[PDB]
């Protein structure tokens, strides 16, 4: 019996995986424990941040190179910068997470961020997987992870 | 084994659970132990209904509030009505699933079924989660249901 | 503990078949332990090539009728052509699969192949599930296979 419920678990193992991979194409990309997918389209901030969390799970927040770089590539294969979650709407020049927290990566491009027109709040990636703040209004391929 | 196996069941419902999210963004809504997904596209009814059907599942059945408001958060998404997979093909006055039963719910628009022009057989879900009776030959957006 | 376990892994194994159908569709299709899957685009052979081996899987490579015929269902769908795996790079003439392996199934339309202008070692499967050398240059539905 024991060994009954062993031929289940195992071809579950290896039916899961092969499901994984073909999710994961053309719009996921893994890192570590985390799944970053894209919707294909564009969105405002607002509106993309909703989308992901009604999904169960936020926008893209890469706390590392590679979590960067994963995200970055989905931004290259769709040739759309992303939106990022994080904001700096609460204190302006401090960038945090949804929950609050203060950043513990970054990948700015040169001069960035710089609030151009004093309103800038949102954050997004370019193919380049540099940042650059932008202005939350503006539409920007949506990426969400969980 | 069981120590171990307890292990390999546990990081699959995990996994799982983390994979179910993924999935249904942003194209799938989950309701109860339904699935509604939608192909993207808009298609007439019958070729709708086979490429619901060869897929597993069968074109979008809400039997319920909760489960048509599932079915309009897609809708509302996608910006586009869909098809159900209700008619009233056989006897005329008379919607039925595709199994031969009456409906067990229904959210008809006022004055609706009309049979406008005497050949409305089919039923369309607006962004507003109303229904309307609709010529089968029109194209509408696809959701299955499985 | 034992029928605590047994019970976990049936109803995994129900939800997992669920999410199966809904994940194939409406970019996939399965045949025997294969599974075919779309990116909805179209790329040149090497970038099709690549981005079906980084997801973990490889370009179509229909081995049977049964295979080609599924995978003819998801061109249909697309209404493009799309490029299989195989190629006559290394001998003009021979096609082989990635491995080097030559083929032990194929579907030529009548006349191919014809190496076209001297210059046609990639291929290419019609909506009518006929295939047809073609310049690897060209953009081609891209379709893995997992
Ligand atoms: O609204 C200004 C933006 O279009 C961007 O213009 C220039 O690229 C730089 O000033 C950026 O910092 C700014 O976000
Ligand atoms: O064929 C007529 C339809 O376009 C719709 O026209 C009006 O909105 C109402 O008569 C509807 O009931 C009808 O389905
Ligand atoms: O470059 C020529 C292609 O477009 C194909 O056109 C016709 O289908 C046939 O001549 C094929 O052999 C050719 O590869
Ligand atoms: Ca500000
Ligand atoms: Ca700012
Ligand atoms: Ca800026
Ligand atoms: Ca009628
Ligand atoms: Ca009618
Ligand atoms: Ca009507
Ligand atoms: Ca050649
Ligand atoms: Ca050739
Ligand atoms: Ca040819």
């Amino acid at each position: 019996q024991v060994e009954a419920l062993q031929g289940q678990v195992q071809h579950l193992q290896a039916a899961f995986s092969q499901y994984k991979k073909v999710e994961l194409f053309p719009n996921g990309q893994s890192v570590g424990e985390k799944i970053f997918k894209t919707a294909g389209f564009v969105k405002p901030f607002t509106e993309a941040q909703l989308l992901c969390t009604q999904a169960g799970g936020q926008l893209a927040s890469p706390r590392s190179a590679a979590e960067n770089a994963a995200l970055q590539q989905l931004v290259v294969a769709k040739n759309e910068a992303a939106f990022l979650s994080m904001t700096d709407s609460k204190t302006e020049g401090k960038f945090t997470y949804p929950t609050g927290e203060s950043l513990v990566y970054s990948n700015w491009a040169p001069g960035e961020p710089n609030d151009d027109g004093g309103s800038e709040d949102c954050v997004e990636i370019f193919t380049n997987g540099k940042w650059n703040d932008r202005a939350c209004g503006e539409k920007r391929l949506v990426v969400c992870e969980f």
